[PDB]
């Protein structure tokens, strides 16, 4: 019963959201949990990669829009953490999003604060939440420029229209599809093939990628050096 | 026959540029209006969504090769308005593209700037001016790699090379396909779709959107957090429906 | 048998790197002389565009893993220039990658610093340094996701996998998909192509686009504006 927990295997950490009558959104105490769980994650040593997956069936309907407006809502904090929980986390190590069903609104943004994104083949991702007239505070209007570009980000933006895997796939939005009910396994064996690599190597480029946005390239560059050292230690 | 004409259909404003014997390329005195037009839809209450569309068969050739050197000649401003009118303008809510014929030079410029793009299947996009020696100065070299990634954008700058739009779409160069005469009205429906949503909430994310470019994203984090006060008067109003 | 030499065909300069028997890996050496070949390159007032080409079927390995650890080794300047050589050097004038064989690891980097790549059908690019535990040095953390979006760069930086040529084009990795042997000569022939038009205007352009990534969009545009000066004489000489 319990919204959120952690099942982990070796060195791949998965993290479950499962509520079933609410389609997995997410309220205060289960942001709340969320955070506590990557945060765990993100300390343990013997942890190299993370899955987020939904159970039941769907992934991530965003925000409990029931609990909104009551003691059991989203906290919003200027600063962060961010309203669905870990979504301003910035983690030392990757994530993956295992998606099956909706992954839409506070959904979608979770998606993309994870590092990459399995799809089954009949999942749908969207910003629904333009219908609701609820803003994306989640990261979604930072993170979907740049991950599939501006013009495909402001058509999912401005329209809030549902995207299948097929054109998920296409377009960059996803990195991967699979069968139904097939994304918990595929993304954890993705993670496992992740963490066999060596693992300061992988976060040095982690976070050299993540790091550069926004920066000339020069900068961009000195930093991406440092690399070399983070490596021989 | 003025070269730029203004109609609007409730909250959807469609800015029509109709040049025929120029292809609807740009002079001076068509980029004033054009910026004009763009100027009043930012200050309109009432006005939602707005679409650019080139009347009779064809979007915009880009600037003026005629009127080159005389004093019709698109106004050269070291910080704005762009030579094409309005292309350094930001505006407070979103225009959509409705191409037919061709958007080349300032023309592919003009339709950049727009938030999103629908073009007719027989339509031809492209940075033809790279022929000419006429240089990108209408954020061509801007928009085009944040809009469908550096590599892409480096292929069209080149080469300059026609962009059908089969093609257009694949690459996310535009988004949305529809038959020969048909841009102006699926370019209006989709507006008036867009419109239908609450505004402040669409306004908000698409301001967000467009202001993080280039920012860290921490900063670009604490800024997209604003559209929680931007939406507090709407989402009271709609707060019985939700 | 010299590891880089350099022919020119009119406005376009091929360097061209063969080390046949270290799959077109770059060590220390090697990396001087494409830095060097670069140099040259760019201080050229004849060259328009460059093409660099990897002979005997394959175009770079990245670096040379047998010289790591010797002083053959590639060098590491925290300011530049990069390890692989040319990696870090912010060319005036375009350069089209032509791809046969393999680009993988600091290869891919090199593949990612040109402006546009021609890849053979057969070709395979790759963050193959994955494996290995030698991290991206050579710019390829900037460049992949700037040039094919940040969900797609971190698919090929953490998986470290093997991307085909179809692949390849329909990401946006490479631009054009030429058959078994063609690489070098349809490099050549875009690079005659964009030699062919007026260039202090295509300078002009190309080095705003570049200049513009992480620059606030305001800024940008004023810089984008003073192409208009850039290409002043140029114009006049266009006139009639
Ligand atoms: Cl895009
Ligand atoms: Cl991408």
């Amino acid at each position: 019963q319990p919204a959120v927990r952690v099942e982990k295997a070796g060195p791949v950490t998965t993290v479950i959201l499962n509520r079933p009558h609410a389609r997995n959104a997410v309220d205060g105490p289960t942001a709340a949990a969320l955070l506590a769980a990557f945060t765990e994650f993100d300390a343990d040593p013997e942890a190299s990669v993370a899955v987020l997956w939904g159970d039941n069936g769907t992934f991530c309907a965003g925000a409990d829009l029931k609990a909104m407006g009551t003691d059991r809502g989203n906290e919003l904090h200027p600063h962060g953490p961010g309203p669905m929980g870990p979504s301003r986390l910035r983690l030392s190590k990757p994530v993956i999003a295992a998606i099956s069903g909706h992954a839409v609104a506070g959904g979608i943004e979770l998606a993309l604060w994870c590092d990459l994104r399995v799809v089954e083949e009949d999942a749908v991702l969207g910003v629904f939440c333009r219908r609701w007239g609820v803003p994306l505070i989640d990261g979604g209007t930072i993170r979907l420029p740049r991950l599939i570009g501006h013009s495909r980000a402001m058509d999912l933006i401005l329209t809030g229209r549902p995207v299948h895997a097929n054109e998920a796939l296409d377009i960059g939005l996803v990195n991967r599809v699979v069968a139904r009910g097939q994304a918990r396994e595929a993304a954890e064996t993705l993670a496992a093939e992740i963490a066999a690599f060596p693992q300061q190597c992988v976060r040095a480029d982690r976070d050299s990628a993540i790091a550069q946005w926004g920066m000339a390239e020069e900068a961009a560059l000195d930093n991406e050096f440092g690399s070399i050292e983070r490596v021989a230690t």
